[PDB]
């Protein structure tokens, strides 16, 4: 599966400094890069265009243990376009609700390039809550037919964090 964007089908209003404090991951699209267990967001905001993201996440052994990972990732907003976070691998935002409720979630669309010539992409739903809210499953569907995918496809995560 490949990529590219589009600007019309990005939120067109966002604040990067609605990411502040923990998301969870509670769907993902690639199943290399998105559907781990426990992965726990946390964001800061650096000035008023860059996002500071400290990311963990678990690896799951055959054992059936789990060694936990860590990574810190940067981005800056377009100052046009302000559902584009350039890395400081680029987000999109595709679909947002932050009302400061439980079901709050921001719906972020991401390519990356392994080369000049391959490149990589995924889909991940942040939300509030350790588990993926019933009552985004409307925005979520919506939003995943604008970048030409079928939400029934993507992965829901594991967040017992135990």
């Amino acid at each position: 599966e490949f990529p590219a964007p589009d600007p019309s089908v990005l939120v067109q209003n966002f604040n990067i400094s609605d990411f502040n404090g923990k998301w969870y991951i509670t769907s993902g699209l690639n199943p290399t890069f998105d559907a781990f267990d426990c992965q726990l967001h946390e964001f800061h905001t650096e000035g008023d265009n860059k996002l500071v993201g400290n990311i963990s996440w678990r690896i799951k052994t055959l054992d059936s243990g789990f060694f936990t990972r860590s990574a810190v990732q940067k981005f800056v907003q377009d100052p046009n376009q302000p559902g584009v976070l350039y890395n400081h691998d680029d987000w999109y935002i595709l679909s947002s609700k932050i009302e400061n409720k439980p079901e709050d979630y921001i719906f972020v669309y991401y390519r990356g390039r392994n080369d000049a010539w391959d490149g990589y992409g995924g889909a991940v739903v942040y939300t509030r809550s350790s588990v993926l809210p019933n009552s985004i499953i409307p925005e979520l569907e919506k939003a995943a037919k604008s970048i030409g995918r079928d939400f029934s496809t993507f992965i829901r995560t594991d967040n017992t964090c135990g």
